[PDB]
């Protein structure tokens, strides 16, 4: 997250760190009690790693009483999403069992029903991704709070030139913005998960690029058939 803040420890308890070999990788959002929701390009940088879920964590490194690390039972990939293309990047994480709920654990509940979420909306995005441009990682969570960009203005040649469809979402991004590691988050408005940061490329604090996000509403049914 750049231009962000500190946020405060487990006020976000949907919140996952999901990490490949102890070292987290992507952010995600904990929709279900086995269930977490993340970008399909990350999991794509493994394969060749042991993918788990932090939960309940505040601090990556030090100990916390909420904190659990999950194994991974199976990873789902959205169908349609492809390498190269920034389209169906979703991702779900069954966690290998049922997570533990408490006051630092708990699934947000997220958007079913398909519209755009108003621009002007000031929606609320967490990580533990890159806070500056040398890469520095922060040890604990951060997040920002970032107003929705009318697609309109975010499809402009100027910005993303036609790159974002019905099925995503923008956020502006001056100065404030996601960042590396903070791709396959989550992107809350009115304490509802409605989108996921997604997980291509892009330079972050310049409002001429402004922040993507996949809108989950417009996956709606998928989910639900995932986790059937
Ligand atoms: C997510 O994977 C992301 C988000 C912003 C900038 C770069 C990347 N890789």
């Amino acid at each position: 997250i750049l231009g962000g803040r500190e946020a405060e420890a487990h006020a976000r308890p949907y919140m996952a760190s999901v990490q490949l070999n102890g070292a987290h990788l992507c952010g995600g959002v904990l929709v279900a009690e086995q269930w977490v929701l993340s970008a399909a390009h990350c999991l794509e940088d493994a394969a060749d790693g042991k993918v788990q879920v932090l939960l309940g964590a505040h601090s990556l490194s030090q100990p916390e009483p909420s904190k659990r690390l999950y194994d991974v039972l199976r990873a789902v990939p959205h169908p349609d999403s492809q390498p190269d293309t920034i389209d169906h990047d979703l991702l779900l994480l069954q966690l290998s069992e049922k997570a533990t709920l408490g006051p630092a654990v708990r699934p947000l509940p997220w958007q079913r029903v398909d519209r755009d979420v108003a621009p002007g909306t000031l929606c609320d995005v967490a990580g533990w991704g890159i806070v500056n441009h040398a890469g520095r990682r922060p040890d604990s969570l951060q997040h920002v709070l970032l107003p929705v960009l009318d697609r309109a203005t975010c499809n402009r040649r100027t910005h993303h030139d036609g790159a974002i469809t019905e099925r995503l979402m923008c956020a502006e991004s001056n100065r404030r913005d996601s960042c590396k590691g903070d791709s396959g988050g989550p992107l809350v408005c009115g304490g509802v998960l409605e989108g996921v940061v997604t997980s291509g490329s892009r330079v972050c604090g310049n409002r001429k690029k402004p922040g993507i996000y996949t809108r989950v509403a417009s996956y709606a049914a998928w989910i639900d058939s995932v986790l059937a």
